[PDB]
DNA sequence: TGTGGGCGTGGCACAGGTAAAAAGGGCA
DNA sequence: TGCCCTTTTTACCTGTGCCACGCCCACA
């Protein structure tokens, strides 16, 4: 297992990036460094090694003069003040965001004009930024470089990663107020959650009835047409959806998978365990 | 009573946009 | 060494393909 995959050569300290991991070689490399204490990451200044350390110690030093709020970074306060009158505004000529700087501006703006410089050498699609691209090369790459500490199971993203082990550890933090089933990670609770708001975005055009997922259109679409793309290889029968044929492929292997106490009849389902259980009640 | 497909949604590993943090640096 | 920013990297967010259940109904 490794939630940190990227190991110094040199002292063997884990970091969850390439980039982290990069900016920790300083301390064997470099000449004149700077060392943070328990993060091990190094600085080419003390002013910015200074800096970092207020993510651990929790200091806010740089406070608003007229409304008194502390913030972490320049940054941070830059972007406040120009809450209050008086702040040099950059505004976005298009959307309603405003930002401190121009520098910042330019980079939002990236975001109508549509550029992405650092284009992919694969696909030739684009990105606003090189670690954005280094993070789209785990579609031609399939590496998994986290790893579970009690399968060894793989995963892209240290994110994922997590989810999982909340998984084998049965801890699922996001409980859906209303209903009240909980969940492993965010996305699976948003895509729940959506049943209660009846957020259901895609629209069949002919009949009107509405769906979450954009798969649930196409099939949806295609159950009107009649186009049925799924085949089986062994007795040749249709179906919409993968799902339905997967199903299906099990009345060709013999299965008898179910069985039911004192007669043993076996059913190719778990629900079809019930009806008969229905029989003798 | 027994089958089995259509339908709707849960589990899960995942990509990609953007808001935000975090690092980079000329210079007084 | 902090100002005053620019530039890079990460978090937060929202959507998605594929697979599998349970439910409802049509028939056999
Ligand atoms: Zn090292
Ligand atoms: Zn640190
Ligand atoms: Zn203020
Ligand atoms: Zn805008
Ligand atoms: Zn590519
Ligand atoms: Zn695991
Ligand atoms: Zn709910
Ligand atoms: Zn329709
Ligand atoms: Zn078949
Ligand atoms: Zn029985």
């Amino acid at each position: 297992g490794s939630e940190k995959p990227y190991k110094c050569q040199e002292c063997g300290k884990a970091f969850p990036s390439n980039a982290q991991l990069s900016l920790h070689h300083r301390v064997h490399t470099d000449e004149k460094c700077f060392e943070c204490k328990e993060c091990g990451k190094a600085f080419m200044r003390p002013s910015h090694l200074l800096r970092h350390q207020r993510i651990h110690t929790g200091e806010k030093p740089h406070k608003c003069k007229e409304c008194g709020k502390a913030f972490r970074y320049d940054t941070q306060l830059s972007l406040h003040l120009l809450t209050h009158a008086g702040a040099r505004r950059f505004e976005c000529k298009d959307c309603d965001k405003v930002y401190s700087c121009a520098s910042q501006l330019a980079l939002h703006q990236m975001s109508h004009t549509g550029e992405k410089p650092h284009k992919c050498k694969e696909c030739g699609k684009g990105f606003i930024s090189d670690s954005h691209l280094l993070r789209h090369q785990s579609v031609h790459t399939g590496e998994t470089p986290y790893k579970c500490k009690e399968c060894g199971k793989g995963f892209r993203r240290g994110s994922e990663l997590a989810r999982h082990q909340r998984a084998h550890s049965g801890d699922k933090p996001y409980k859906c107020k209303e209903c009240g089933k909980s969940f492993t990670c965010t996305t699976e609770l948003f895509r729940h959650q959506k049943v209660h708001t009846g957020d259901r975005p895609h629209k069949c055009k002919e009949c009107g009835k509405a769906f979450i997922r954009r798969s649930e259109l196409t099939h949806h679409e295609r159950s009107h047409s009649g186009e049925k793309p799924y085949e089986c290889k062994e007795c040749g029968k249709t179906f919409g959806r993968g799902s339905e044929l997967s199903r299906h492929q099990k009345i060709h292997t013999g299965e008898k998978p179910y069985k039911c106490q004192q007669c043993g009849k076996a059913f190719i389902r778990g629900s079809h365990l019930t009806q008969h259980q229905r029989i003798h009640t």
